[PDB]
């Protein structure tokens, strides 16, 4: 969690120069109230799905009629003895995979293990969020006036360790951002702390 | 998470009829406020315990000699942007095998 | 009755190996004793105030 | 002192492996440097306002 250098406040009110609404949105904030919490793209835990579940995951994947929603949930610790009443701000953004899209099925053939093949899920990352003194951590509508139109897609890639030998598969998700230039095991989310 | 229908709060009130008790309790509450939880009965987690832990509960259940505790634990996250004062409601049932 | 009137559980040990060595991935399932449809389900009935 | 005053950790790394392949269930294990009798407990003193 870095906070905003006055730099990286000058270099986000030049990207946003063009919207008068974003450049009224961001002179609420101080660089002290903006964080980057760069998230490390690799996931910190390995996935530890039982292999009935994720065989029902993949025959969902490729045979499922119904939608099957893509969750990306933010959740925010504050500390209590800085002040204010709430804790944890946290929201969700709730993407419907629909039956037979592009994406539905390349999440269904990396889980095959025989492609390098990274799924890009457009629409899912929103890079600019408020974090209010509420329990709702909504992203800015300001700095994102197409809401999800302008949410940062997605690359999502299955790591699976073998070891060569057997099927013990220690096996995690990998998320990148799809315009990833720097730092790629990186996720900037830009959020402002009320 | 599944509210209760109308349906189904008629269908706990005819399954609780007989206890005027019962009926005294569930008049208390709306079908809104009244949910089923619909637990998954696979574990959401694989059972990670070391080696050496599943050895020592394997002898505890079969050579223990005390009362190896049965902990049933739940917890209810609240919305507080819905209001009170307690985001987590939670207890224990505790079964002495 | 309290404990009386709580439901009995069967339990189970899945355990995955993948017919080879002992990588086992272990996991327990509960069921409801007197199942009848949607056994991998625990109807949980809460009375929120 | 107070960092001087806190007790030395013993750190281990336990690798159960089943005798085969690179399945290997791993996890630490910590003891306190001067332990004597329970070395498989830490004794945290809590002094609660």
């Amino acid at each position: 969690i870095i906070p905003f250098t006055a730099q990286a406040y000058e270099e986000l009110s030049r990207q946003f120069d063009p919207q008068p609404l974003a450049m009224q949105f961001i002179s609420q904030y101080s660089p002290e109230d903006i964080v980057t919490a760069q998230i490390e793209g690799s996931s910190g835990a390995l996935w530890r799905i039982s292999p009935p579940s994720r065989a029902q995951m993949k025959r969902e994947l490729y045979n499922g009629t119904a939608d099957i929603t893509l969750r990306f949930t933010w959740n925010f610790q504050r500390d209590l003895a800085k002040g204010g009443t709430v804790e944890y701000a946290n929201e969700k953004h709730m993407l419907a995979l629909a039956p037979n899209s592009t994406a539905r099925r390349q999440l269904a053939s990396l889980l095959e293990g025989t492609s390098d093949q990274s799924v890009v899920i457009p629409n899912l990352f929103p890079k600019y969020i408020r974090a209010p003194n509420g329990p709702e951590a909504n992203p800015v509508k300001q700095l994102q006036p197409n809401e999800e139109a302008d949410y940062l897609g997605v690359r999502i890639q299955l790591r699976r360790e073998q070891g060569a030998g057997a099927t013990g598969f220690l096996e995690w998700w990998v998320i990148e951002l799809q315009e990833c230039r720097t730092d790629c095991n990186l996720l900037p989310m830009v959020i402002f702390s009320d």
